[PDB]
């Protein structure tokens, strides 16, 4: 058996992952060490089912995630390094033309926008892996 659903106070469980809400304006770069420095990372986001969790419990007005166009070539990927095998871009998101528009903001409606990552937004989510319970 072995259930991994363990959270640590203050994170949010759903599936194996735990999830932390945060509040607090924050551009980008400080959203990505306010997560490091609570053993999580910026959340990344992998299936429908994970998108309508974070949907139900995104910031009305809008949240730092963890896709950034790092290789600064135009692709887009997760600062944890997992796959990106899933997306919920707004149509015509990313722009083909938004120089040093790098970043990648998730609004209330779960939508992904690029953004210029100096821009400072009211809220930005954490995620890492739940712990286990021994059956």
């Amino acid at each position: 058996g072995f259930v991994c659903n363990t959270c640590p106070e203050k994170w949010i469980n759903f599936q194996r992952k735990c999830y932390y809400f945060g509040k607090g304006t924050k551009q980008w770069v400080h959203a990505r060490y306010a997560c490091d420095d609570m053993e999580g990372q910026l959340v990344s986001i992998h299936s429908p089912e994970e998108q309508d969790f974070l949907t139900k419990h995104a910031s009305h007005t809008g949240s730092w995630i963890g896709l950034r166009n790092l290789d600064l070539k135009g692709e887009f990927i997760w600062v944890d390094g997992s796959h990106v095998d899933y997306s919920n871009w707004a149509p015509g998101e990313p722009t083909a033309r938004s120089q040093g528009e790098d970043c990648v903001m998730m609004r209330g409606s779960g939508r992904w926008n690029d953004a210029f990552c100096d821009r400072k937004l009211g809220a930005w989510v954490c995620d890492r892996l739940a712990t286990c319970t021994p059956p």
